[PDB]
This record gives structure tokens, sequence and C-alpha cells, in this order.
């Protein structure tokens, strides 16, 4: 049973035994092959009776390529390679014979010979259609030169004589699957094969039409260049009219397949275009009867006129009518727009023919599209607006730019889908179609079109994008649609959040997605920035409710602002834009955050325009933003912080804070003081930043900021004069004080020029500041300042809170004590006591004179210390003896007014001078020596020393005073004034005689007001006359006569006194 021989005819029985029942993946295949050939090589009847069996066996034992079987098939195909020459020399003549015996005789087609022909053809196709053999043949030009002939014999066998249905089927399956021709056939050897397609045998078998259509569909994908070069023959022949005749005659699969041929043909024509316009000249230009053969013209449905006039009707006419029939009659929309699409692409993918879309007779196409779009099915609308992708491709990629008006009309036609979907905007499908078509337009016009430039980008943006957005996008209501389209805009200008090349891909079922858009590119942005922003801004103004899009659009818009365009205009434009964003919104925490980021990035973008001292644009802007915000102060502060963070290592924060202090917001001031007064101040600071910081401390000085600032000044690397930047004379008194203390203690511990100049002008005019710095300066000496202050403004001494008398004695006034003498009224007790000591010890006697009333007013009301008054008064009396003048003597009068002065008064009564005695006035001397005892009565010495041998009228004045005052106690002593009265004639005259007369009479008148003295009367009476020698002069006798007569008005001793009286009278008798 075993050992079935592989060769020698014992294997091949009649019509059976093919294998391989179980000889898989083994060289048994090889044996079956070689033995087979070893049978085909003989010519005996026994071996020729097994041809059909050998070729059926071959066609059976060849495996099919599976994804799990490739090494086995390759080994078997190598097995076929080894025997290639035997297969040539043997099998080619078998094909020749098997063909001639079938085509030579027009009738009597033999069945078995047909079997053999089919089997042989299938073997040869199996050896030509696949395998590495085509590669192996590049090493053997002879074998390919021998193989080429099969194409010739098939070429003749397709047009010659009764080729049976199965014969033609095998031939077209071979010519459909054959692959050797890829490498070894020239154009001139292929074109005849293509010419055969048009003219073959009669058919009407719905299997051969489909097989031929598959043949065409493979030939397009195999030799595209030649299939386009020869389209004029094969397309109007066995492909195109199949659609015009319709589904009545041919099954649906026929029509659909031929339409697919149109699609593939498009896929190929989009790579070469062809400059001969063969498709257009063939379909739209030439008549019907010119390009459709009679075979199909005799089966062509037509009306009366278009049938009687086959010269004015075109292929495109019938095709358009038939598409309309598929929409209206069949409702097979998909078929209709598949056609329509392939038609439009094949006809108008040439730049010359694109413009023909604007012609009137070519807008019937678009009307047809409308006929397909008004259907109720959502997917039908969506598809009818999706197929415009071909229009997008043709217009965008095949425009010439030259005819600007033609371009603008073509773009207006490209905006048609939006016109269609406008009234359907409430339907999701229409919206998805809008997004689809727009993305196709942007992709095919910008992202993929690598030839956009100055002359082009304007035509695209100003006549396609801008019209789309101004006419349609900004007017759609659903904020999700606006969200998507505006998102497209955001993705164009960089700043992408798209989650992530050839224009071709626009013509796809899924189309373009958002992830295939960015960028624009930048080099176009810098040029046409204004053009772009003229649309972006509108988008922002219409999408104020969609805060995210406004935030991202404004931010990534500023991020792409060129440096060469950072001027005032753009700044103000962004200002108006943001202001519109806030005006049409309400303050929510979210909008607070976003708006904060927008303002911060806006100020940071134009930073070098807000940081100039005289612009004030930052102030205006702050006023604008304060409208829509709760905590506006914290919006200013948060703005400062954010702008600082944006330029962390780009612009020093000091320069920002300086110009943010022109806003006078208290919270930014607090932040500035807290920042300067605690941050680390680097010694490596540049002068620009240092002067900025100095302006900060100058604007808002604080204790900590002064400390830290000066600690920086100690470590600088450049000279600097602080007072050209600080202007410390303007600060509050406290900050001034602390600046002085810190600057002194730290910088020098000593006063320099600038400090002197500052103090000599800021202190004399401020009593509070003076009282504040007084302890510090007092401790640090620096008397050249304090003495200057008192010299230029004495009233500072009144404003000293705790004015120590030691400090006052050391702070002599001192050059203009006249003011102090005049204004001593406005001072304190002990301070006056110690003050007058400067006038005394300074010999400022005149100042004590002209302002004596205030001095007596001071000493009047007592004081803290009375010993002070004691010494002061002692020196004052020394001055009273030195120079009488007048004031100090009124002061002596006031001393007499006070009783406690008794000690100093007696002192004065014991210290007299022969010059002062008559500068003394009587009106006070009387009241002085009357109401006092002997202590004051010791002044009487000089008094007597002037009574005798002195001045007449002063003595007479004293006597008149004591007379009119009636001071009886003093009159006891009269001997000396009586000696005067006796020796006072000299010149006499009635004036002095009457004077002495009256003065004597009245002086003796009140000598005793009550006669109760008893023996004293005797005592005095014995002495007052014991010193009376009236002998000299006669006018004395009158005086003595008055005396005696007055005595005669008043016991036993009075008689003796009378006798002595008569004695003096006798002495008078001796003078008469």
């Amino acid at each position: 049973e075993t050992r079935v021989n592989p060769r020698a005819l014992e294997y091949w029985v009649s019509g059976e035994i093919h294998g391989l029942v179980d000889n898989e993946s083994v060289s048994e295949f090889k044996e079956i092959i070689e033995g087979g050939l070893g049978i085909l090589r003989q010519e005996s009847e026994d071996y020729v009776a097994r041809r059909f069996e050998v070729y059926a066996t071959f066609n059976n034992i060849i495996p099919i390529l599976t994804t799990k079987n490739v090494n086995e098939v390759d080994q078997k195909f190598n097995i076929l390679i080894v025997n290639i020459e035997s297969i040539i020399e043997i099998c080619i003549p078998h094909l020749q014979i098997a063909q001639d015996t079938l085509l030579s005789s027009s009738e009597k087609k033999n069945p078995f010979v047909i079997r053999l022909y089919v089997q042989i053809v299938r073997f040869f196709s199996a050896i030509m259609s696949n395998f590495k053999i085509v590669k192996w043949l590049t090493k053997r030009p002879d074998l390919v030169n021998k193989l080429k002939v099969i194409y010739r014999w098939t070429t003749g066998a397709l047009r010659n004589e009764n080729s049976n249905k199965i014969i033609i089927t095998a031939q077209v399956s071979f010519l459909r699957d054959e692959k050797f021709g890829t490498f070894f056939l020239s154009n001139e050897e292929i074109k005849p094969i293509i010419s055969t397609f048009t003219e073959i045998m009669e058919i009407n078998s719905h299997n051969l039409i489909y097989e031929k259509l598959l043949l065409i569909r493979g030939f397009l994908s195999k030799y595209p260049k030649l299939m386009i070069e020869t389209v004029t023959s094969w397309l109007p022949g066995e492909v195109l009219p199949r659609i015009i005749i319709g589904d009545e005659i041919y099954s649906m699969k026929i029509l659909i397949t031929s339409i697919v041929v149109l699609l593939e043909l498009l896929k190929k024509c989009l790579d070469f275009v062809d400059e001969h316009e063969r498709i257009y000249q063939c379909i739209m230009l030439s008549p019907v009867c010119e390009t459709i053969p009679e075979k199909f013209l005799s089966k062509l449905p037509l009306n009366s006129y278009d049938s009687a006039n086959l010269d004015k009707v075109t292929i495109g006419h019938l095709l358009t009518q038939q598409i309309k029939n598929y929409i209206v009659v069949k409702n097979d929309n998909k078929i209709a727009m598949d056609l329509w699409l392939s038609m439009t692409g094949l006809l108008y993918d040439s730049g010359k023919r694109v413009y023909d879309l604007t012609s009137e007779s070519n807008k019937v196409w678009f009307d047809l599209n409308n006929l397909c779009f008004i259907n109720n099915h959502p997917k039908t609308r969506l598809m009818s607006i999706k197929v415009w992708r071909i229009i997008t491709y043709c217009i965008c990629t095949k425009i010439s730019q030259k005819n600007q008006e033609g371009n603008k009309s073509l773009l207006s036609l490209l905006r048609t889908p939006f016109q269609m979907t406008l009234p359907y905007v409430n339907d999701p499908s229409a919206r998805e179609g809008i997004i689809y078509h727009l993305l196709g337009v942007v992709y095919t016009a910008f992202t993929s079109n690598k030839n956009l430039s100055t002359d082009m980008f304007e035509l695209f943006w100003d006549h396609l994008i801008t019209p789309i957005y101004e006419d349609y996008v900004f007017k759609y209501d659903s904020i999700h649609l606006q969200n998507v389209l505006f998102t497209v805009l955001h993705l164009l200008i960089g700043g992408k959040n798209a989650d992530v090349i050839h224009p071709m891909s626009v013509i796809a079922s899924e189309g373009v997605k958002l992830k295939d858009i960015s960028s624009l590119p930048p080099q176009i942005i810098k040029r046409e920035y204004d053009k772009i922003m003229k649309v972006v801004f509108q988008a922002v103004e219409v999408a104020i409710s969609n805060v995210n899009l406004a935030h991202d659009l404004i931010l990534t818009s500023l991020k792409h602002l060129p440096e060469d365009r950072k001027d005032q205009t753009h700044l103000e434009s962004f200002s108006s834009l943001i202001l519109k964003v806030t005006q049409n919104n309400k303050d929510t925490p979210i909008f607070r955050d976003f708006f904060g980021a927008v303002t911060s990035s806006f100020v940071y973008t134009f930073l070098d325009l807000f940081l100039r001292k005289n612009d004030s644009s930052l102030v205006n802007f702050n006023i604008q933003i304060s409208k829509v915000g709760i905590s506006q102060g914290n919006m200013t502060l948060d703005l400062l912080k954010d702008v600082i963070r944006k330029a962390r290592n780009e612009t020093s924060e000091f320069l920002i804070i300086e110009k943010f202090l022109e806003l006078d917001d208290k919270k930014t001031e607090v932040y500035a003081q807290n920042w300067v007064g605690s941050t680390l101040l680097p010694p490596n600071i540049s002068f620009r930043e240092f002067q900025s910081l100095a302006n900060i401390v100058n604007k808002v000085p604080n204790e900590n900021s002064i400390e830290n600032f000066l600690d920086l000044c100690l470590k600088l690397s450049f000279p600097v004069n602080l007072f050209t930047l600080l202007h410390v004379s303007m600060w509050s008194n406290n900050n001034f004080i602390y600046f002085i203390q810190s600057y002194v203690s730290k910088n020098e511990n000593k006063l320099n020029v600038d400090l002197i100049t500052l103090l000599k002008t800021s202190l004399p005019g401020n009593p509070e500041l003076f009282s504040g710095l007084l302890p510090f300066l007092r401790r640090n000496k620096f008397m050249d300042i304090l003495e200057y202050c008192i010299h230029s403004n004495p009233n500072l001494l009144n404003s000293i809170p705790d004015l120590n008398s030691d400090l006052l004695l050391k702070l002599l006034p001192r050059s203009r004590a006249s003011y102090f003498a005049a204004n001593i009224k406005l001072f304190k007790c002990s301070e006056q006591l110690t003050l007058v000591r400067w006038l005394l010890k300074g010999q400022q006697l005149e100042q004590l004179n002209q302002n004596f009333s205030e001095i007596e007013n001071v000493l009047q009301n007592a004081s803290d210390s009375e010993l002070e008054k004691s010494e002061i008064i002692r020196e004052l009396l020394h001055l009273a003896m030195a120079n009488p003048i007048e004031p100090l003597f009124s002061g002596l009068l006031n001393f007499c007014i006070k009783n406690n002065m008794a000690d100093h008064l007696d002192e004065f009564c014991g210290n007299m001078t022969s010059e002062v005695l008559f500068k003394i006035s009587p009106e006070l001397l009387l009241k002085l020596l009357t109401y006092k005892e002997k202590p004051n009565g010791k002044l009487l010495a000089a008094v007597i020393e002037k009574i005798e041998n002195g001045d007449d009228d002063y003595i007479l004045e004293l006597l008149e005073k004591i007379i009119i005052q009636k001071e009886i106690q003093i009159l006891e002593k009269l001997k000396e004034p009586l000696l005067v009265f006796f020796l006072n004639p000299v010149s006499s005259n009635m004036q002095k005689h009457k004077k002495s007369t009256n003065m004597l009479r009245e002086l003796v008148l009140l000598y005793l007001t009550k006669p109760l003295s008893r023996s004293a009367a005797k005592k005095f009476f014995s002495m007052l006359i014991s010193i009376l020698p009236p002998n000299p002069n006669y006018q004395t006798i009158d005086m003595v006569n008055l005396l005696i007569d007055l005595i005669k008005s008043h016991n036993a001793t009075l008689k003796t006194i009378g006798k002595w009286i008569q004695e003096s009278g006798v002495v008078h008798q001796g003078d008469s």
C-alpha cells in the first residue's frame, strides 16, 4: 500500500490523485511538481492524457499565504524557482497549443481543451501573480524575454474570435493578478493590453463585467501613469457608461464597483494631475456619440431632444441627470455623493479647472448637493456636508493667486457649507459638519499648505478665514460650537492644548481633528500679527461668558506679541479688551483668579512701558480694573505680587514696586515697607536698583526700612550722596529722629557735613522735632547744633519737656539775652531763678533795667527756692550800690515792701557811700526809717552826716514828708536840725526865711501830741536850749523869737525854763 511513486505516470490516474492529503510543509510537493513536469515533457498519448490532471494537481498543491505559514510557502516557491526553465520550455508551448486549438476554429469549442486552458492559465497566474520570482528574474533577462510572449498571446486572445466566457474570465483573472509586469514591462508593451479592454467579446453575464471591473481596479493600482495616459479609451468604454445605463440592466455590485473605479482613479490623479485635461475634454467637452461606443449607445436611456441631438449633449450631462436620479428616485444618497465627489475631484483637481466651479452651468453641481442635503436623515446631512472636502482640496491646493477676484468667488463658494448649516445650527449633525468642514479648510489652507506666503496668507486670511468667522462663527449661539471653533483659533496662534502632514488627508471619512492644526507658524504671526488679532479680539469680545477661552486667548496672544510692537497703541487696545471682559461679567472667585492672571500677564508684557515715571498709564489701568472687584486694594497688591513673580529674574522687584507706589494704595505701601524692612539687601546691587530702593524708602520710610537700608548703605560699591535721593527733611518727625539716630550710630558715630546742614535747617523751625532729638544730641554732645538752635530760636527752651536747670545753665542763651529779659514772663520758677543768674553774671544791667517790671513780678510770687532769691538779691543790691540808675532802686523799694527782706535791708542800711546818699529819694526813705526799729535806724548816721553841711532843699523835703505824714516817733531828736535852722540865714531872703519859719513852726508843732511825758519835758527842755547862742545875725532873732513864743504855750521846772528863756531874751537885747 505504501510507496506511491511521485513520477513516471504510475501516480496520475484518470482525473484524480492530486494531493497533498497529508504531505504538508515537506518536499513531497517538490516531487509532485517535478514528476508533473516530467510528464508534461513527453508527447505519448498516455502522458498527454494526463495534462489536465497535472495542471489541476499543480493548481491544487500550491498553498495560500497565511499569517501563520510563510516559511513553508517560501520553500515551495523556491521549489518552483529551481524548475523555472523546465516550466518555461515545457508549459509555454502547451499554452500556445491549448489556445490555438480553441481560437482557430470559430465553432466547435472543445470542453476538455477549455478545461486544460483554464488550468494552465491558473498555474501560470499562480507563478506570475505572487512569489519572489519577480525578484529572482532580475538575474535572468533571457527568461523574462521568453515569458513576455504570454502577454502578446493574451492580447491577441482577448479580441480574436469566439473566446468563451470562461476563457475570458481566466484571461482577466491572470491580467488582474499578474505582477511580473511591474518590473519587466515597458510602457509600449503595456499600452496594447490596455487598448484591449475597450474591445472584446459580447457579454451580458453579470460575472464577467464584475471581473473586468476588478481588472481595471487592479490595473489602476498597478500601472497608474499609463492608466491615466490612456483614460480616454478605457474609462468611457467598459467603466463609465455602466453607471449611466443604471441598475435596471446591471446588478448593484456592477455600478458600485465602477464607481469605486472612479474613486481609485481619483486617488491616482491627485498625484499627477495630467496636463492634457483628458478627463475634462472627454467628459464635459466632447459630445455623447463621440466617446461612448455603439455597444452601449444602443442601450442608452434618453429623452426626445437629447437623443435626436447627440452632438450637443455631453457625458457630464447624463451623469449629472443620473446622480439626480439616485437622489430623487432611489434615495441612495451615499451613491450619489460618492459619484459627485469622484466627478468633482477628477474634473477640477487641476488648477486651471478649479475656477470653472464659479461658472453658472457648473453650480448645478452644488444645487444637486443641496438636493442631497435637505434630507431628514442626520447622517445624510452630515455626509452631504462632509464630501465638500474635495472642494476644499481643489480650491486650497490648486489656486493660482493671480485672479484675486476669481479666488474670492471660489472662497465664497467654499463657505457654502456654513450657509447650508446656518438654519440647522440646532441639530448636532449640522454642528459636527461645521466643525468638520472648518477643520478641513484650516488644515488644507495653513497647516498642510507649505506654499503659504505674503501674497497667499493675505488671500487666505482676509478672504476665507475672516469672512468665515465674521459672517458665521461669531453668530452661532451654542457656546460649545463657539468653544470648538474659537479653540481652533487659539491653536493656530500657538499656545496649543491640542493633545499633540500631506494635504491629501483632508479627503477622508473621519477628516481632520483638532490635534492636526497647530501652529500657524510664528514667522507669519510676527508679520500679520495685526491681521490675526483683528479676528482674535472679536472672538474674545463675543466669548466673554466662556472665561477660559478669553483667558487663554489673551494670555497666549500677549505671549506672541513681538518686541518691536510693544508700544502704547497695543497696550491701550489690550486695555479696552480686558475692560470689556470685566464689564460684561460678574465678580466670582473664579473670574477673580482668571482676571488676575490676565491683568498680571498684561502688565508684565508691557512692563518697560508701565515703569516710567510720567506715563501714569498703570494708574489709569488700576482705576479701570477697580470697577469689577470686591477687594480692590488686594487686587492692586495681588497684581504687584503676580507681576513680580512673572519677572522674577528679569526685572528687579524694586523697579516694579517704585512705580506701583504711584498708586497710593495702602496695602501695597504696607507690602513695600514690610518688604524693604526685612528682605536681604545685596551689596552687589546696581545703581539703578539702588536709586529705585532709595525712592521706595523716601516714599514710605519705616523704622525697619531705614535700619535695613542704612545697613545696605554701609556695604555699597559706589560713592552715592544719600541726600540727593532721600530728602529726609520731608519725613515725619519720628522717621526723621530714627534716621538721625541710626545714621549717626552706624555710619560714623559723629556728625558730618550733610547731617550738620540737615539739622541746622530742620530743627530750628520745629519744636516737637527739637524735643525729640534733644535727648540724643544732649547725650552725644554736638553742642555746636543745640547752641545754634537756641541762638536762632529761643522759644525752643520753653518747649523742652523735662528742662533740667543744669542743662539750662550749660546751654547758655547766650548772645541775645535781651529777648529772655523781655519775655521772662513765659518760663518756669527755678528756671527763672537760674536764668537771671546769666544776666547778673553777664553784667547785662540794661536788660535788667528795661524789663524790671517782669523781674519784680517774678520775685513777687516767691519761687521753689528762697535761698536762690537771697543770693540773687545780694548781687542785685551790690549792683544797686555800684550804679543807681533807677530800676534797682525801685527794686529796693520792693524789698522794703516785703518784711522777710529785713536782713538784706539792714545790710544795705550799714553799707552806704557818699555818692549814693543823695541819689536816695525822701518819699521812700521816710516810709523806710519810720516803720522800722534801730537795725534800720543805723542808716541815720549818713543822714545826720548830710543834715549838717548838706543840701538845703533835700533836708526841707524830708522834714515836709515827716510833717505831712505826722510820724511822731521820729521827732524826738531835733538838736541838729535846730542848729541848722539857727545857722541857715547866709543869703536869707523872704523865700528861705519863710521856708525855715514854716518848717520850724510845723516841725515843733507836733513834737508831742499828748502832755503826758512828765519829767521828760524837763529833760529835753534842759538840752534843747543849752546849745543856742543867738548872738550871730539878726534874722536869727526872728527864728528864736518864734521858737520861744511857741515854748510859751505850756511843772515847777517850767518856771526855770522860763527864766532861761528870759536869759536868751536878754542875749537878744544885747543884739538890738
